[PDB]
């Protein structure tokens, strides 16, 4: 008990605060940031060096013909006719398509995240504000006195689940996109085969009952080999990023019940009743807090008192 | 629509046509020209 | 990686094999494209002492690349781990004084 | 109350163990890429050479492919350089760390 420096009132305070917790914005950082770079590289390399597809035409064809037997391969791996390689033709539809999927993947891991913005931030950025301002100004009467209102909200919240179903929903979501773009990406690096060669034929329209085109053509898709390497790099380090996924499922686990216990110091609180152990909204804010704890600087100038 | 834009004026053209070996190379591209440009009147397509 | 980007993309591809004159011209980028995708699979390359290498030459950039990436992921848990709480402790210790 | 605090931090240990495992990580990263630059420039062959084969699918059994290719792959001089001078760099900027 002595002098301590009062509090000011301010009106921009905190300049805005942390509405994501650290390791999940880093976790959607990574996991949508990965696969839009590897489809830029891709892309680059693609567009740099090498078409998508290329066959082996005669000599006597002109330099159209080739390119209408390029142009007609490449159009006609979607439908089943003549390609000779039926028992691989899903990897054959896979091998076009494979960055339009990933790119679907890189969208779908970015909606939760969304919705958390649009329907979570301004309900928790007030009550972050409201209670933040009531430490602030219950900090000011105890050194006058030397010269309880969270007790009761936080046995109000103690009763509530409507914010940490939402976080949990949106975990649970990106686990099971994560989940599934893993078990894909696996399967499109376990094809791994010869599939990237395959048979085409044009004789299907009055090209049919012809002498002169050669009813047989070897194509070759290019840009599989780079393909495979992509997925293997994503598969890696989506594996790795589970079980940290799976680790901020763990709400009441995570948590230090001793965010408040400096301030029972001053006579006037007694709080001690942080014995949640549960699933409610409490231990939601018991974490949403003791990452915020850095603007109040009454937290700090009550750091040196307990440990002399 | 952006994506597919990015593909196509990537790998390939809209229309391709499978014309003799003794066409030169512009007579080739006028046969692509002209069948590109005739998908719209219904004169003699096969396919009505 | 942005200096051999420049250059190669100004004068030259990556590959380039002898056809003989007989063939066409795309046939001889049939060659080209094909034994340029056939680096990865080694079945017949006549050089299996060193086709390591032909599998570094052609993904060097990539590998650079990861490597940049890899040297920046410290000082972003550092500023996401480590930032506010420095700062704070030093506010309030440049206060006191 | 200063004279307080800086006991307070004298038996903690929270910050510097992160900092000292950042500076193992960079460190640990860039004496990776030391090792693999110095193996890519250390291979030097000719192994820009090599020769190649188109008879694989319906390609075989034919008599116009002439069996044989040789190819070369061009860029390679200019990433033997990139190579020499990027671990010349890191090499100078190990004992810095």
């Amino acid at each position: 008990f002595s002098d301590f420096l009062l509090k000011e009132p301010t009106e921009p305070k905190f300049k805005g605060l942390r509405l994501e917790l650290a390791v999940d914005k880093m976790v959607t950082c990574i996991a949508v940031g990965l696969p839009l770079l590897l489809i830029s590289l891709a892309f680059a390399q693609e567009i740099s060096i090498g078409t998508q597809i290329s066959c082996f035409s005669p000599s006597s064809f002109s330099w159209r013909q080739a390119a209408f037997v390029d142009s007609y391969c490449w159009a006609a791996v979607q439908q089943k006719n003549s390609l000779q390689s039926e028992s691989g033709n899903l990897p054959l539809w896979l091998h076009k398509f494979f960055p339009y999927i990933l790119l679907l993947f890189a969208i779908l891991l970015y909606l939760p995240p969304l919705f958390w913005r649009f329907a979570a931030a301004p309900h928790i950025c007030s009550d972050l504000k409201f209670i933040m301002e009531e430490l602030d100004k219950v900090y000011n009467r105890a050194i006058k006195a030397a010269k309880p209102i969270v007790e009761q909200y936080l046995k109000t919240k103690k009763n509530s689940n409507n914010l940490i179903i939402k976080y949990i929903s949106c975990r649970l979501l990106t686990l099971i996109i994560i989940l599934l773009a893993c078990i894909y990406l696996g399967y499109y690096f376990s094809l791994s085969s010869l599939s990237d060669e395959f048979v085409c034929s044009i004789k299907s329209g009055i090209l049919r009952n012809d002498s002169t085109v050669p009813d047989q053509f070897q194509c070759k898709l290019i840009a599989v080999g780079i393909f495979q390497l992509l997925s293997v790099i994503n598969l890696v380090v989506y594996v790795l990023l589970a079980p940290v996924v799976v680790y901020t499922l763990f709400v009441p686990f995570r948590q230090k019940t001793d965010v408040l216990k400096v301030y029972e110091i001053l006579p006037t609180f007694d709080v001690l009743h942080f014995k949640s152990e549960g699933y409610n909204d409490l231990s939601l804010y018991n974490l949403f807090l003791e990452e915020n704890i850095s603007e109040v600087k009454s937290y700090k100038c009550l750091k040196v008192l307990e440990n002399i």
